[PDB]
């Protein structure tokens, strides 16, 4: 690996230790290539807080040189992670608060606790899946049989997507976030999801119920309505991230308390909490990697640094809780004990901040304890070292997870 000031991320995702590893030396500012496309990388925790409450960093894609330019276009593998439309996502400014409100009055805790009925049944009935799966000492697919499906469920249930078209959703998302998905057939994905979601606010439109859908459709009499636009484009958001993240977060918790059995210990002891053994897992091994993408309305003086009018900065939310002026010499060790557990910025910082980190924390809080309560000798079945990471270069997606239920 000949030195290089341009870190190329590998979408293979072959070495993420090494290349998290290498984007914190390089930092806090460093620069990387995103399949031929350079941006600026975000890799320190507290230039990162800094940056995500600055106004001259914007998330509308016109403001992207390279977009103005037309040297990146909708060929580029990654677009679809920014070019969409109108939402909570790609807004700032003062517009930005009519976006989130619905949704963050929604997924307070307390309007949680309505939902947590819908999760406890889920996760029962993934559990009963999976007994059945591991019968008589069967290697299961931790992931396709439990983990995979919940968060589906749940954020489906909560928008209102019918159980019979998740199916659909998923296979969707898996091409949209595959780096193998070749280039025409991931724009169509795109298309026919945006169709799909089109529809559902139609049908919603048509027949409200007791969702978040419906309550962004219509809301409290007063307004000003959300467009059609911005309706379906929270609706998408929502689902997205409300699945993806959420897989890996249960995931990656299990994982991390299998490979370190005290600590799965202490939290089954009650000496320290499930929660806190959450909290530690988003700072060490979180759902995010990257997130394209924000851009210069002009230039950014940062003292001996400057971030050009037009340049792209991604946040390396990965290298950002491997951090180790705010979390010691220790960062790369999973400790749930430590004193910066809670100290992360895994589901970010400023106006753009999670809305539905509630929500991912109380579904991961009644999963995991569930699972293990359950099947209190669940070992892997293969060395927990070799599972590899599906080639999705934003997003820390396992690929598999092979478990017995033990005994
Ligand atoms: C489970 C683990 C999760 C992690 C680690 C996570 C992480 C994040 C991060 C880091 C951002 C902001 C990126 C940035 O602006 O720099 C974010 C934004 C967002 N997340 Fe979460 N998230 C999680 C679960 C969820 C869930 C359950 C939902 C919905 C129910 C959700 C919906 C959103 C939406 C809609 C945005 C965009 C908000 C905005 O831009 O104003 N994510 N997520
Ligand atoms: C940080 C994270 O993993 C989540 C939070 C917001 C999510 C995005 C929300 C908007 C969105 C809509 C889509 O239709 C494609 C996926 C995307 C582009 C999502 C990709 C994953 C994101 C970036
Ligand atoms: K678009
Ligand atoms: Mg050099």
């Amino acid at each position: 690996c000949p030195h290089s000031d341009t870190l190329t991320i590998d979408p293979m995702i072959t070495d993420l230790a090494g290349e998290t590893s290498r984007l914190r030396a390089a930092g806090p500012l460093t620069r990387i290539d995103l399949l031929g496309v350079p941006a600026l990388a975000v890799t320190g925790h507290t230039l990162a807080r800094q940056l995500l409450t600055d106004t001259r960093l914007v998330k509308d894609i016109n403001a992207w040189s390279l977009w103005q330019s037309g040297t990146v276009t909708r060929q580029w593998p990654l677009i679809g992670m920014i070019d969409v439309d109108r939402s909570m996502f790609t807004v700032d400014g003062p517009e930005h608060r009519r976006l989130r409100i619905k949704t963050t009055q929604a997924l307070t805790r307390r309007r949680l606790d309505a939902l947590k009925p819908t999760i406890e049944r889920y996760v029962a009935e993934l559990l009963d899946d999976l007994e059945r799966a591991g019968a008589d000492g069967a290697v299961v697919d931790l992931k396709s049989v439990f983990a995979y499906p919940l968060p589906m469920r749940v954020i489906s249930a909560l928008m209102g997507v019918p159980s019979e078209d998740q199916e659909q959703l998923l296979t969707w998302y898996k091409a949209f976030f595959s780096i193998l998905t070749p280039q025409d057939e991931r724009l169509r994905v795109i298309d026919e999801m945006h169709g799909y979601f089109t529809e559902m606010v139609r049908r919603k439109t048509a027949e409200p119920g007791d969702d978040l859908t419906s309550a962004l459709i219509y809301a409290t009499d007063g307004e000003t309505p959300l467009t059609e636009e911005e309706v379906i484009g929270n609706l998408q958001a929502l689902v997205a991230a409300g699945h993806e993240t959420t897989v890996s977060l249960i995931l990656t918790a299990v994982r991390a308390l299998l490979s370190h059995p005290e600590q799965l210990r202490l939290v089954r002891d009650g000496e320290i909490g499930w929660e806190t053994a959450i909290e530690e897992t988003l700072r060490w091994d979180g759902p995010v990697i990257h997130l394209l993408m924000r851009f210069a309305t002009e230039d950014i003086d940062l003292g001996d640094a400057v971030i050009p009018r037009g340049e792209g900065v991604v946040m390396s939310y990965r290298a950002i809780g491997r951090d180790i002026t705010v979390h010691g010499a220790d960062a790369d060790d999973f400790d749930i004990t430590r004193a910066t557990a809670a100290r992360h910025i895994s589901f970010g910082h400023g106006p753009h901040i999670c809305p539905g980190a509630a929500l991912a924390r109380l579904e991961a809080a009644i999963a995991l304890p569930a699972l293990f309560t359950r099947f209190p000798h669940l070992h892997p079945a293969l060395p927990l070292d070799q599972i590899p990471n599906l080639p999705v270069l934003t997003q820390n997606d396992l690929s598999h997870f092979p478990i017995h239920l033990g005994r």
